[PDB]
């Protein structure tokens, strides 16, 4: 993503760069917002509309806003174009547009800002190693960009192995961002990947590096024919691997949705759902984990989402954390089945429903 300018409300001029940015745009543009762009029906012309509805298909890489045109007295658009007609805008990755936005919030601003960081984007890191070489890597939305070229029986200790590993190790916690990643792949022709995996978790407890130890489930071990850059792509497109590329991607959400029901199924009073019950649990300050969907926070009810934003800070300003789940995926679709809002508590709050 690229934000050209940006100057309550606001005026955002921005450029979506891939389908991951189309989704970002999706959660920002609101009904009644206004949109300056270019269309043709070299006969291109600058148009402008008040948004009315949306057509979104991430798989199809398709975002379209339907709306009616409006007066732009700056003449800077809608020239010769009669005000009041129907007109739509299909997003393209080529020309930027401007959003005259009314309720731009810090949650939206976080997402947009994050989308711009071409690091914060990439959420899959690799490490490929033949029997002597390793590559700390970063899988980007197009390229498998390298971060650091490091260099029988393969199962027995050695001083030049246990030096080598700690190198990969460090080179990783240096060249990599475990906050913004969701998946880390270790793949190797041979035992090398597995060996690298444990050496990693070995040194972790030495440093007590809970940034890695907390996420033992973002790591994925794989085989590939060569320990060169080739390997990454054998795995990415290997179907017997696909499902479990997802299980690691959502390691955290998978874990959080777990405990939520652990409590919920023990008729346990430590887990709840419903706008009502969660706002109350917030009054006690008892929330360890707030669970919201992306849908409920970009609701049409602009009133209702004022509440939920407060609830997010409120909850964290109090030593609890928050989690936005995508209704485009199983966990979000499930949290959906529960009104897109629920929580986990620090203690049992009997009868928050009475």
């Amino acid at each position: 993503m690229k934000v050209i300018s940006l100057k309550g409300g606001a005026v955002i001029t921005l450029l979506p760069e891939d389908k991951e940015d189309l989704f970002t745009v999706y959660q920002i543009v609101d009904k009644d917002d206004e949109l300056i762009f270019k269309k043709k029906f070299t006969d291109l012309v600058k148009l402008k509309i008040k948004v009315i509805s949306e057509d979104f298909d991430m798989k199809d890489e398709y975002l379209k806003y339907k709306g009616v045109t409006v007066t732009d007295e700056s003449g800077a658009s809608n020239v010769d174009i009669p005000v009041g007609k129907y007109l739509s805008f299909t997003l393209d990755y080529v020309y930027p547009f401007t959003i005259i936005k009314q309720n731009f919030n810090k949650f939206m601003q976080k997402l947009l800002n994050e989308a711009c960081n071409i690091e914060y984007k990439s959420d899959t890191a690799a490490v490929v190693l033949q029997e002597g070489i390793a590559h700390v890597c970063l899988v980007t939305s197009s390229s498998t960009i390298l971060k650091q070229k490091i260099e029988t029986d393969v199962l027995k200790f050695d001083e030049k192995t246990e030096k080598f590993y700690k190198a990969i190790y460090s080179a990783m916690k240096k060249d990599l961002n475990f906050d913004k990643l969701k998946t880390i792949i270790l793949c190797s022709p041979g035992f090398y990947a597995k060996i690298l995996m444990d050496k990693i978790f070995q040194y972790a407890e030495e440093e007590h590096n809970k940034k890695i130890l907390d996420n033992k489930g973002m790591f994925f071990i794989a085989h590939c024919s060569t320990g060169y850059l080739q390997g990454i792509n054998e795995v990415l497109k290997n179907p017997l691997y696909a499902s479990k590329l997802q299980d690691t991607k959502y390691s955290k959400e998978i874990m959080v949705m777990d405990e939520f029901l652990l409590h919920l199924n023990k008729d346990d009073d430590k887990a709840w759902y419903g706008e009502k019950e969660v706002v109350k649990a917030a009054e006690y300050g008892a929330i360890s984990y707030l669970l919201l969907t992306d849908k409920v926070l970009h609701s049409d009810n602009i009133a209702q989402r004022e509440e939920y934003l407060k609830l997010m800070d409120s909850v964290e300003s109090n030593g609890g954390k928050a989690l936005v789940l995508s209704t485009l995926h199983s966990l979000g679709e499930e949290l959906d089945q529960l009104t897109g809002i629920a929580c986990i508590l620090k203690y049992p709050l009997p009868d928050l429903d009475e």
